[PDB]
């Protein structure tokens, strides 16, 4: 039978790197069923993107940002029902 979404498990890093550098992105979310999955509905990440940056988070499961512009940059993704938040400053 079908359930309802209740919460997702999210690791966000809302801190500043220089030109170059990329970090892996998990999330867990959880149903109200007490079943709780990984990636189940396969959380999508996406950046503002200022000059250039690029995320992968289909690879097999475990997601990952790679940022190459010099400014700031937001990264957001959503899954299921619930979703999450992060800043990334991007320096030269």
């Amino acid at each position: 039978m079908p359930a309802a979404l209740v919460s997702i498990s999210v690791s966000p890093t809302n801190s500043t790197v220089a030109k170059g550098l990329q970090e892996n992105f998990k999330a867990t979310g959880i149903f109200t069923d007490n079943s709780n999955s990984d990636i189940t509905d396969q959380v999508t990440w996406d950046s503002s993107n200022t000059d250039i940056l690029s995320i992968s988070n289909a690879s097999d499961s475990h997601g990952l940002a790679s940022t190459l512009n010099q400014g700031n940059v937001k990264v957001t993704a959503s899954i299921g029902g619930i979703q999450g938040s992060t800043d990334f400053k991007v320096t030269q």
